[PDB]
């Protein structure tokens, strides 16, 4: 088996949560335990290779040769708070992970027989054709959810398993029985590596080594059952009726004391046993395609199974495109046309905008899932940025500018050209995109979505001052007036005009015999558009269409640069 | 001491959770257990009165007679989460919870002396100056806030303590502290009554009576530490290093069942015993003002502890009034004056309507406080909220019209005359309350925030298209027309342009001399209103502000009707 052998450890982070750590992780169901605010999960992270490398201090050997660099994708992890899809069916998360780790040069059958053997395994063949909860409802129990997670890291038949926490939320009942499966598991000769909170004696009775950190440091290491008599030999005497789990604890607690434990183990001869064995012991798999194809399909099932989010979206488009619709029913080339047209077309420039504030969740709520498959080698953070826009962010986007459309134009009564419908749906289309891009570009990288929408609101409201409506843009100072070239609304709302008052006349029975409309009027479109600052030549309508592009790209690349030099370690 | 004995308990909510349940909790350490399913905090909610009466259906009697209907005001309840303030000092909140529960005659020497013992009792007096913990950051430690929850129920000196999961959440040694703590008090002769998950046997060495409850049955009730001989008499054995209180979860959990230990309890002596025993025993303070005084200061404490929210209202206001200053400035009595009039009145007017979606977090955050001190009798429903009103919604809602109107009224170059520069500040005022207002009445007794968020956002955009500036109203059709009646933005900006157009020139060098504007130059002020819709009689002005004012009322009784209703039980 393997024989994961630590030595002389010490992690700054310049506090040192880990001071002096040796020892050796023979096969079997090897624990690690002790007070929250002890290094427990650390040790385990920097055993697995899951924290930076500049902190550690020491020497981690594997069977006795030093760390290979694939080892992440050779052995397991398993996150306390459990990251499988609620939406998805148990079969499609094991799928979707054996997908990706395993092998390409390997066929799909072989790997349908393989998640067939685990599920097996792990005594999910009842549930692997249910949801696996959406929290919402719960298609399986807790300790399902818990043998999911477990079962997607054991896909690839590893031989070193990490766990933490694997009893934490769970009833006594569903732990015992977890745990009697790691046992298993480790009879087959897997080391297992995990930590515990406070475990009951049922399960106590069943380790084989111990590793017992406090504040940092090493107070016992070794076979657990007789850790009581190395304490025992301490002087501290444990009471019957007493689990001795909790004994060590309070051992710990003094129910200062915690360096004078260290000193006894150093001078234990545990301690020395271990040195002598550590000094004798020292003497990506598939293509970017294949990624993205499989990446967009979850992320597809999870947009279709959350209906919330989309069918809220559409309904609220549609029920506003039929009230707009009914109100602005009919303009009129008269008086009040130029003011219920802006107004209508400022409306949905808006709307488009600010109904593209809740992209931030995007990312902000898949923070730690794409933080665990890629330090745990699925993908890359380019297919997974790629797939992610590809299956959220595009339909769901285009769809509502294709609906306001469909429904105002003819109810309203705007021009009756296809040139200018079809300018209009492509136009509110990228104006959606720009907005939802600057706000990933804000929001990725982040865990707090409160802060983010906060900043988007307040970016909109000033971009919407600068919209061509409010301020009469001609107005503006000129040490002003270039804030107006970085406003969405603007290059949208513009072009809307420019597509919809070009040849309209708003002065009826003029009969232009006295040909004095006052020069106060306003009497034709092109005169609005050109007292308004815009221009009307065919190069104005397409140039703002260019500006969104850029802003576009630019918001695109900035996410993704975000997301590439984010923390994952 | 107290002898609160209850008898033949059955609550039906018809599901039955608590099925039959007797026994007599003598002074002393008495306790509950079981299950998470089992209703433990359910029972003990019975007990205190904190339950609607109408489902149970048994005798509860302490010390030999019924329940007092001052029961609650006389024994303590201490709830599962603390409901503290933590931007307050400790001794400030003792010293609330003095002020409005003890009696008004008392002078506040002898309260502070109380309070002065009770935080010499608990080993407060360390932290009686500092912060109770905003949880941005931390004055003081979970045990102690535990201790200072306990400290408020104590000020009283009462002589029935309940208790919810005193336990949960601290680490091992503030457990045994709290428990310990509880020890001593009730060597005193309080009787203590509480419920717990899974205890450490240092703790359930401490116990004086144990209150077992699966599925809503009794499993046991005796003395604790005769429970273990009572279940080894039954069969089930417990081996020693097992806790006995996770021995007996085990029993419960079968590790059907329930119903036969039920039996077993029911043929048992303990049972035979307690109801002979159970046969034999069978055989506001303050005025309005001070309530609303005292929960102001609380309020206004609050509100200066926590700077964020209102510290980036004032600051985003005073950027977005110097904004529009700038790209305002120097408004021109030329074709553009209308336009730019217009649109900086619109924005002043909806940012204030907008802004005040905040104001669902008011009663949504404090909930849980509101309804445990109403059920202990801290105060009525009408001093919260019209102190509540007075600290938070009056100034915050207030100051930034203030803000706008100061900043840009000069820049802007409006009306030179005083009498509309403060109606302008009284119309912005009045539209930011009417808001805030609705905002309340929509938002009073829920506990989740987006829905109302989400209503409050739809609510505006429909109201907003009813304003002036995208409509025409005048165009709009007869049986849609009425509702443009309640739209606040209307009346507020219409108010704001009947203050502004009225008198104002916009067609210069018009010499009058031809006395032809064309009729389509609205080359005036009236004109521009008229053809609006507005009136121009003085009327007009103050019918807005009359009709803002009885919206207010509206939804403030709306809000206060909707809280007086709520379920508190
Ligand atoms: C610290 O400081 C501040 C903090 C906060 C606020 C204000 C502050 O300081 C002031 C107010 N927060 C409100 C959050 C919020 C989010 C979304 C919406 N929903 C739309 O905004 C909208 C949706 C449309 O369709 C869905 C639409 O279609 C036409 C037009 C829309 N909005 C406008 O036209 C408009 C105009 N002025 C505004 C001024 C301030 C805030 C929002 C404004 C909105 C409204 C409010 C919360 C925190
Ligand atoms: N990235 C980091 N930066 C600063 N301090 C850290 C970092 N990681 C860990 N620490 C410190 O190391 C100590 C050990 O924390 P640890 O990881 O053991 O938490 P834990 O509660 O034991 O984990 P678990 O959630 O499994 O119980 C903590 O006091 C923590 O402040
Ligand atoms: N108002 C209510 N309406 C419907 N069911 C209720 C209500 N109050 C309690 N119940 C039911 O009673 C049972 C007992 O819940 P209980 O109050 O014991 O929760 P608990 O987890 O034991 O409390 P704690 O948070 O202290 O652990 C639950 O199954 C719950 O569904
Ligand atoms: C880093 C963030 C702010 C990106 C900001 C980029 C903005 C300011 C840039 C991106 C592309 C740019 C546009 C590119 C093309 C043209 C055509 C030109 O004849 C007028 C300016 C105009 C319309 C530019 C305005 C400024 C613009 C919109
Ligand atoms: C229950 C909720 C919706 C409250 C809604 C109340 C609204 C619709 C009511 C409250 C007071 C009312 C106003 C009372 C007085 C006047 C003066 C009158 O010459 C014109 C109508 C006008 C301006 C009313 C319009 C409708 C109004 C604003």
């Amino acid at each position: 088996g393997a024989v994961l052998s630590f030595h002389n450890i010490c992690y700054r982070v310049e506090k040192e949560i880990l001071s002096n750590i040796n020892g050796i992780m023979k096969p079997g169901l090897n624990a690690i335990l002790g007070p929250t605010g002890g290094g427990k999960s650390s040790l385990l992270d920097v055993l697995a290779a899951r924290k930076d490398p500049s902190g550690l201090s020491g020497d981690v050997l594997i069977n006795g040769a030093p760390r290979p660099a694939n080892f992440k994708c050779n052995s397991g992890y398993v996150v306390q708070d459990d990251v499988v899809m609620g939406t998805l069916t148990v079969r499609e998360n094991l799928q979707f992970s054996a997908a990706l780790r395993l092998a390409t040069t390997m066929t799909n059958h072989e790997k349908n027989e393989r998640i067939n053997r685990v599920i097996q395994e792990l005594g999910l063949d009842k549930v692997a054709d249910s949801k696996v909860g959406t929290q919402f409802i719960r298609g399986v129990s807790g300790g399902e959810r818990k043998r999911t997670s477990i079962g997607m890291e054991l896909i690839t038949d590893p031989s070193i398993l990490f766990l933490d926490e694997p009893t934490t939320g769970l009833d006594s009942s569903t732990a015992n029985a977890v745990l009697l499966l790691l046992k298993r598991m480790s009879k087959q000769g897997r080391t297992i590596i995990f930590s515990i909170h406070q475990p009951r004696y049922s399960i106590f009775k069943l380790f084989d080594s111990l590793t017992l950190l406090a504040s940092g440091r090493l107070m016992f290491h070794g076979p657990a059952q007789e850790a009581l008599g190395y304490f025992e030999s301490a002087g501290y005497h444990c009471e019957a009726y007493n689990n001795p789990a909790d004994f060590f604890l309070d051992i710990i607690n003094g129910d200062p004391l915690i360096e004078k434990l260290a000193e006894i183990y150093v001078n234990s001869s545990f301690y020395k046993e271990t040195k002598a064995e550590l000094h004798q012991l020292s003497g990506y798999t598939t293509s970017f395609c294949h990624q993205l194809r499989w990446v967009s399909k979850r992320s597809f099932k999870n947009l279709l199974g959350n209906p919330q989010a989309s069918i809220a979206q559409i309904i609220v488009t549609v029920v506003l495109g039929l009230v707009i619709g009914a109100i602005y029913f009919g303009l009129k080339n008269d008086s009040t046309g130029i003011q219920n047209r802006a107004g209508v077309l400022f409306f949905l420039t808006t709307n488009q905008c600010f109904s593209s504030v809740s992209a931030v969740e995007l990312f902000v709520v898949e923070k730690k899932l794409f933080i665990h498959e890629y330090i745990s080698g699925y993908y890359r953070v380019s297919s997974y940025f790629l797939g992610k826009l590809l299956s959220d962010l595009l339909p769901m986007r285009m769809l509502p500018s294709i609906i306001f459309t469909c429904i105002v134009y003819f109810m309203l009564g705007l021009k009756p050209k296809a040139d200018a419908f079809f300018v209009m749906m492509f136009t509110l289309m990228m104006v959606a995109y720009s907005a939802s891009s600057m706000a990933l570009a804000i929001a990725a990288g982040q865990s707090v979505v409160s802060v983010a929408t906060l900043l988007m609101t307040i970016c909109f409201v000033f971009m919407m001052i600068f919209s061509g409506l409010l301020v009469n843009l001609t107005t503006i100072a000129s040490w002003l007036s270039w804030l107006q070239y970085f406003s969405i609304p603007r290059y949208g709302f513009t072009a809307l005009q420019h597509n919809e008052f070009l040849g309209q006349n708003f002065c009826p029975g003029l009969n232009a015999t006295g040909n004095n409309p006052c020069n106060y009027a306003t009497c034709t479109g092109e005169e609005y558009l050109v007292k308004q600052g815009i221009d009307l030549s065919p190069w104005g309508l397409w140039k703002n269409h260019v500006a969104l592009a850029c802003m576009i790209v630019i918001f695109l690349t900035i996410a993704y640069l975000k997301l590439l030099f984010l923390k994952k370690y």
